[PDB]
């Protein structure tokens, strides 16, 4: 079980895995932050608030109102002074020819701002070709889809192994996995898990939930991704401090 | 074997399949264009020349370099005005609570322009659940992805059964599937193809290619979706009607 520190270091470490890593270290904190927004000023703020709390701001680009390029460059700015990386959570999902063109170009050209995108497997080997002749260029890193936090999910059983498999075959692009638990034993991979809150349950429209402790100490995932359980709160800095501090003693207890 | 005008009335069948059906039968195409273009201009040219010979466009909005919703306006009147259904193929594949924002907002609006979008299976029927909440009342229908057309595709055996038994538990709003033949026996669900070309071959990312006969005739599919075999064309009216004409005489033929 090495530290974030180290795994910075390993020999085949991804760039962008290796710089997630080191601000990981760096400022203690192993929480993605889910800005479900529907506003570009709302997405800002809470970026710039909540930036010194998280290493990574996943966003729904493509569900924000008032979208456009102006809003992006000024969120890398926050992201740059904060020190957190950009997660869009496009889960590309097509042919690859069709991927390259939903990174690289349209309204949002995700690959000119996202410092990581993710993509469903299902496709084939496909999906993560035609996204790394865009994200290579750019020093781009992606996740591929291994689990779901949702009820129903057929993520599950040979899927996820070839999921783990495509990640090993496209290591210059895949940095890790969106995952309900660690799925490789390989430690240049990241482990990204949502569905996460430190209340027990919780459902809706599917959605299923589980603790900082359970996710990060027992189940070994790396980071924590949380939307609801803080921007719905009525202090949403002490509420991005409480699941901080709740990933990162989990991640401590687990190096013993 | 029933025609597209009688399988119009089933008693099962959905008002939007219904219409789309009656455009077939009047109009002798069971072709869908797939409109891949990223500028605005092209789009809209290849909708009113192709119009006529076409059941369906199927977009990429995402794609679209100077995407406006008065872009999308213009659209409508040419499906109006040509009598097609626009299909977004956005290929949905979140949570319930996201995919309802990503349909509804954002941008682009899907929903308020485009008469069938499609989903994944992979997350588990929270994915329809959300969609229907905003296209029910729209009167909007949405395919099941039951196969993929492209190498290593993982949407095969359990997967696909798993997509039939959805399409069948939420058959108010799914009007049937994309996939590479019938996935289902009901008369009531349409089967869309993309994968398709005169030439047998694939593309340079994991696209693979089968015929109209073979998908139509043997597969036993209804609808051809069809990008690059007409948009590289020079001619991409004359390209539309070889593909409209060996589609429906593929049809013609599985009737005998
Ligand atoms: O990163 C993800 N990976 C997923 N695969 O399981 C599914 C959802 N997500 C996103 O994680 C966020 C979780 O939010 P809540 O913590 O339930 O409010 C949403 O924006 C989801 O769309
Ligand atoms: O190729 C596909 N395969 C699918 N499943 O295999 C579903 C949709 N599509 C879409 O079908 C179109 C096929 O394009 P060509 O016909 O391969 O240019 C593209 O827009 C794809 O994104
Ligand atoms: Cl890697
Ligand atoms: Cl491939």
């Amino acid at each position: 079980e090495l530290s974030f520190g180290a795994r910075a270091e390993l020999p085949r470490i991804h760039p962008v895995a290796s710089k997630l890593l080191r601000l990981m270290q760096k400022k203690e904190t192993n929480l993605c932050l889910s800005a479900d927004v529907s506003l570009a000023r709302e997405l800002l703020q809470l970026a710039d608030a909540l930036g010194p709390s998280i290493c990574m701001l996943k966003t729904h680009v493509d569900i924000l109102n008032d979208f456009t390029l102006d809003v992006m460059k000024e969120l890398i700015t926050l992201a740059k002074c904060h020190e957190f990386l950009i997660f869009e959570d496009r889960k590309f999902a097509d042919i690859g020819n069709t991927v390259k063109k939903q990174y690289e170009g349209g309204i949002f050209k995700i690959a000119s701002w996202a410092d990581l995108v993710n993509a469903h497997v299902v496709p084939g080997s496909g999906v993560v070709k035609g996204l790394q002749e865009v994200g290579l260029p750019l020093h781009r890193g992606c996740l591929l889809i291994a689990e779901m936090s949702s009820t129903g999910s057929l993520a599950t059983g040979d899927y996820t192994r070839a999921a783990v498999r495509m990640a090993e075959e496209h290591s210059e692009f895949v940095v890790g996995f969106i995952s309900g638990s660690r799925v490789s034993m390989k430690p240049e991979f990241l482990h990204l898990t949502p569905g996460v809150q430190l209340e027990a349950g919780g459902d809706n429209l599917g959605q299923q939930y589980n603790s900082p402790q359970e996710v990060i100490g027992k189940r070994g995932s790396d980071i924590i991704i949380v939307g609801r359980g803080i921007i719905s709160a009525a202090d949403r800095l002490e509420a991005a401090e409480m699941y901080r501090k709740a990933a990162w003693e989990a991640y401590l207890s687990r190096l013993g």
